């Protein structure tokens, strides 16, 4: 088995936990917290090894009844590769360590690109990390507009994306963040760097806008592509069709919104309810001359987790074929 | 196993389905819609046979594709008992069929007692249904109340209840509901409805107040009992952690509110990362003079289902141990 | 003065009702009512006749303690124009008996163009209701459009508008509509009905795209703009502050948000805090080749005000030059 | 006129500079801000003199286009008292300054009773603070209480409060703070700090417990008091309708939540919008043997703001009868 340690047990890192262990091919050696909570107590139900971050709080978990294998450091000292799950920025500051450790790593979407020199999408850019030591794996947005772009992209090639995003405030458990009543441009310099992301993966031309506004369940895309070849609605519902982790959804069929997409997601049965797949709304599926019109929503807690089972093979180079990681990853998670 | 059948497959009639499906004496042999959308073929794909709930329906489902095996007269003739989850008042009306029938039924707590004659809570009135024909399980708030008052009357004597209700506005997947941003007296006569629902099972002087506010995941009660022999906190603390169904969680371990107490069932992994037990902050019980204060929260969509179990054994006369089909409800449903 | 009669003294009525009488050219000679609540015993105390919508509702006024006027066939016979500010498709149903009486009427964007014939928006086309019987203000949302489109078509030469409007759920006072928590496509189908609206005051090519959030301040724009001349930064600046109605912010200023810009309306203290002015996010102004994009925010309660004083003067041939009342009226109601 | 001083020109800061200045006595001379926003430009334009906190900050707001008067310190020097609404914690490290000064002062609730030394609620001990150099005006819901638990002391007296609040999450600019979907414990410790803060200025039993939920526009309280004078429903709306600053409400007259009460204050049409007036549900008025049950609402933003005018005057030894200095503050305020 691969050992893989998440240093950051968190909303994505807990995921990542869970589907790296779901594989055949992987198992998951640690996991880290700084703060001894439910959910480090939950690490050891789940039969994980549970870390420390630094050296000097071991002592709180101790106080607290929650055995802990050692710190961090430790964890590293064990894994073949460790996936950083850390807040914006930290996981930056950690690769100083990883380098240090000589351990090879990913990264999630809220690290800098250029600091990590290198991002991944599995369908988009899988063979550029092969071999690699450091990815950055795109944020949960990018990795949504990538989905169903990159198909688009390859039928009927990209002229120009425009996006608008509408975010989520904080995920469920973040009670401490707004906002309650407001909308607010995100940034309001555009464009959004939304573009710039999708670009460090897939290379066409796009523009993006975003808002935050008062919901924590899901974001939703309004994208609008020029594209150069012809397409009919159609065309376009057999591309979404067959590209993986993409589904179309039916407004008709009772989801007319992210909390009804959630709801179905719930009777799916999968770890938490997740939704890792990307919805498209069938019936917002437009075509006006060359230009395709579609919203899509992104379950942003778990849209990534996928991404960061087929990033572990293509940086420790454990298949070379794209579609052969997706599809095993997919097979082991009860992707749609 | 006893045959069941579930009238309206709808919120908590689609968690009630998959509750009697995992218990060892029992089995589901169908659920019944009005109406062919996502849920109607969620149905299908969890091996429930679907009925619909009038004969000049069933072409509405014949052309959405929905295969349906009867009308809900149809679906009757098949069961041992009913277990009616359609919405406020149509179960009224449903009892009449249940009697023409003859087939023995239980309702939900949006029914009124009084057109149902009997009200049933498993720890609090569970010898009051056996054997019978009928009987209202009673709504969610109440079972919430019921679950941690019955064991504070039973160890130290409820002499008054005084206790204020905060509601959540509507479920997350019913989104044409408010209010956006409001407190609503619910209603502002008081005292409120929970008090006397709580009296047809448990015979306690009980005062409620109650509010509805703009949250979708759980209801919050702030609970002030006067008891006739006054404990200690530790002795409280002792009788909530022996009582089924009541789990203790504390704000130091992270569960600072509702949100994160629902983050807490998702790591349960549970059917739909529900939370069936009532959880009591730890550090709000308190005992001023003679009287026990603290708080609680209950998950609307889910305190009621293991209840509805119990409420089958009972009626059906399968077991006379109120205990013992607790425990088995239990532990067929994963509850803590 | 010219009477002016305000049938329907809800969320735009009652505003309505007070921009008429701010003018030195026109007076309020009664609302109406169906239902005798506090707005109704507010009417009162403004001083406005009050009116009962149909006159088997005279007595429930009576014995509700509010003193009435009289029907509203006795209210039109007061006045000069009346301005119909009811529920949607209620404003049809009114039209017959305004035809019957010989009245001339100003509608609301609720209505249909097809049954008015005719829409309004001040700066874009008020000559072509000069004179004429019947007319419709467009939309809060429409008027929002037009407020900034307008004068980029006037200078730049609008080729094509791509815009994605982030709808508030429900204004701040109704509380039983939702969502509460979620992100609804209004509607999935698209394009949306905002760009057909636009299109009956402003000969623009528009495709517009909606969703509704759990918000009740503001409406948010995203709008990309085609147009003819290359336009910079600084010119677009000029002409959005050249031009009526619409104001700059910045979020370096603290408006970074729509509840920002509604404590900014505070601030003001204008009537009900009310902001009558389209604020464009200064720092959100881009320019990309021959491209604009920005983004901007709707006071939906009450940017459709102003546009029916002027209505009334385009009306009833008070004034022809739509600079004029634009500019009468901005000065009675304190316009930025 | 006594020349005032307001430290702190925000939420608070802005409505007490507002009020104070439509006093016949009093006038500000001066307001004081940190930072160069919209707010700092409004200041000016109502005409106030602005004052910034710190020397080094002067060249920050002159550089923005905002003419400064100078800082706090020159301020502070052209007063005879200064009204801090400073945040939290910051009263007490300017209490230094203000005694290095010999300048005499009033405080906001944030901060603590110890602190200060005294506390003020105009009806309950407005002659604690007479002729005292600093006093502590207390929060927006200690205020809310005293200002129905006062009255119905005298009247009936008091035995014991028991009171739930259910708080609003953050003001409605405030877009940085949730939370957005949750009920949270404020605190799970019980009892809460309402109940010794009422203490502080009422001589009565009282425990209160308190959460914040998902809005912005209010709080809203559960009130349960016993006394030992038997009352009547009739004396308490007597006993209401008589207090100052006390208002009765009804659901039935269309008042059903706190948005429709906030509804009733912008039809009003005083500063702000805002209702400085706590209502009471008048059906919500309810006598069970000797308790009365009641439910009240509170406007946080403006409630405490005539209570200020009033410590003005106790503190600088204006006027000694409290219902003189209330009834003029009431009149220039066009409290109801
Ligand atoms: N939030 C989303 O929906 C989302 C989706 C996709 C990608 N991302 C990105 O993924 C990353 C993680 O985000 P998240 O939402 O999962 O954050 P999160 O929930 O706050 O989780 C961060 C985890 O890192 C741990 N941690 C903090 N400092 C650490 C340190 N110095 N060393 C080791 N562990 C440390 C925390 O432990 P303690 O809790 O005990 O302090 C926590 O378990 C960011 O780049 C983010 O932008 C987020
Ligand atoms: N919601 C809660 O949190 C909660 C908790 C505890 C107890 N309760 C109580 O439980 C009951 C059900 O509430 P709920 O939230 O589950 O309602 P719900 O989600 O609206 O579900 C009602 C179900 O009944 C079906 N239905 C409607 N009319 C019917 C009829 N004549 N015959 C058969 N089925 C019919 C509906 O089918 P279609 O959807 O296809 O139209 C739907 O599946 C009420 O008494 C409620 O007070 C509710
Ligand atoms: N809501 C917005 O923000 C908004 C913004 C811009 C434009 N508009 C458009 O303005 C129109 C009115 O919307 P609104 O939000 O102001 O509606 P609203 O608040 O519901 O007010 C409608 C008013 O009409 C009265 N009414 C109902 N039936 C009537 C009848 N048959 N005759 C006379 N009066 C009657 C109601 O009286 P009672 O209350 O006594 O029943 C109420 O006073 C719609 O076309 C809407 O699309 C709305
Ligand atoms: N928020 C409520 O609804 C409420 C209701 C009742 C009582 N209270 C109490 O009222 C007090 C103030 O709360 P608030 O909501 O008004 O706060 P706020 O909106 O944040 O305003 C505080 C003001 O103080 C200024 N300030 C910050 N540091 C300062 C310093 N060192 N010297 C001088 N001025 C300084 C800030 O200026 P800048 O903006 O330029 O930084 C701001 O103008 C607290 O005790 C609070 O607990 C609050």
């Amino acid at each position: 088995m691969k050992a893989v340690a998440i240093n950051g047990y968190g909303t994505v890192g807990k995921r990542v936990a869970d589907a790296i262990a779901q594989q055949d091919d992987m198992k998951v050696i640690g996991v880290s917290k700084t703060r001894p909570d439910f959910e480090a107590r939950m690490a050891l139900k789940k039969g994980y090894d549970l870390y420390v971050a630094i050296p000097e709080r071991v002592k709180l978990f101790e106080k607290a009844g929650i055995e802990v294998a050692g710190t961090v450091d430790d964890m590293l000292d064990e894994a073949d590769i460790v996936i950083d799950c850390t807040p914006e920025g930290i996981g930056a500051k950690n690769l100083k360590m990883y380098k240090e450790k000589g351990i090879k790593a990913i990264f999630q979407g809220g690290e800098k690109h250029e600091d990590i020199g290198l991002s991944f999408n599995s369908l988009s850019n899988y063979e550029e990390s092969y071999g690699k030591d450091y990815t950055r794996v795109v944020s949960c947005n990018t990795t949504g507009l990538c989905r169903t772009l990159k198909p688009l992209h390859d039928s009927f090639g990209i002229k120009k994306v425009r996006a608008v995003i509408v975010r989520r405030g904080a995920d469920p458990a973040q009670v401490s963040k707004g906002p309650i009543n407001a909308i607010i441009p995100n940034p309001p310099k555009l464009p959004s760097h939304h573009g710039p992301d999708v670009k460090t993966v897939l290379d066409i031309n796009i523009d993006t806008m975003a808002v935050i506004v008062p919901t924590t369940l899901m974001h939703q895309h309004n994208v609008m592509v020029e594209v150069e070849e012809t397409p009919t609605v159609d065309d376009i519902i057999d591309v979404f069709e067959d590209t993986p982790r993409v589904i179309l959804i039916s407004a008709e069929d009772g989801l007319t919104s992210t909390a009804e997409i959630m709801e179905y997601a719930k009777e799916l049965g999968r770890s938490r309810n997740d939704l890792f797949e990307i919805p498209v709304w069938r019936e917002s599926i437009t075509v006006v001359d060359n230009e395709i019109y579609y919203m899509q929503a992104v379950h942003q807690e778990s849209d990534i987790v996928p991404e960061n089972v087929d990033a572990v093979r293509a940086i420790l180079e454990m298949e070379e074929d794209k579609y052969k990681s997706i599809n095993k990853t997919n097979k082991a998670m009860n992707i749609l």
